[PDB]
């Protein structure tokens, strides 16, 4: 029963089921972020294939699309970094995170929260994939450059929508 949003990407639907009872400030600002259109035109700019996708952040050609005040980091609600959940990018500032996001696509134990310290906050989830698992997978696999993990064609969130 938690929010739910789809990312009409230019390989298909991947549908968000959030979790705002135990990532209210990450929940709040991801919708912020969709209903202000801020994903529309962004693209997956770091793919790892074994590890995670991540975008949100930056237009066709690495142009960076402006976001608003950095949020508190939610990591310790004890949501892990598993396969097909989605958790928020941030710099080596535990408090940093804005509009970008990542779906892992393994069990990144290495990015989970341990305490609250500069090494032990990690990465706050707040949600998973419920559908386009499969979009997710082929999205993953696509040649990237060595450009360093950079899909060498644009994986594009074309629209993000609240459903």
């Amino acid at each position: 029963p938690g929010s739910m949003v789809e990312l009409h990407t230019n390989h298909g639907v991947i549908k968000l089921e959030l979790d705002e009872a135990k990532a209210p400030k990450t929940v709040e600002n991801f919708l912020n972020y969709v209903k202000k259109g801020h994903y529309d035109g962004t693209i997956f700019h770091r793919v790892i294939n074994g590890f995670m996708i991540q975008g949100g952040g930056f237009e066709p050609g690495l142009k960076q699309k402006p976001t608003d005040a950095p949020i508190a980091n939610e990591a310790n609600n004890g949501l892990k970094n598993d396969t097909y959940t989605i958790a928020m990018a941030r710099t080596n500032d535990p408090h940093s995170a804005t509009a970008q996001f990542f779906i892992n696509v393994n069990d990144n134990e290495f990015l989970n929260h341990s305490s609250p310290t500069p090494q032990g906050w990690g990465y706050a989830v707040f949600g998973k994939v419920v559908e386009g698992q499969d979009i997710v997978d082929k999205i993953k696999a696509v040649k990237t450059g060595s450009h360093q993990d950079v899909p060498n064609d644009d994986v594009v969130i074309e629209k993000a929508v609240v459903v």
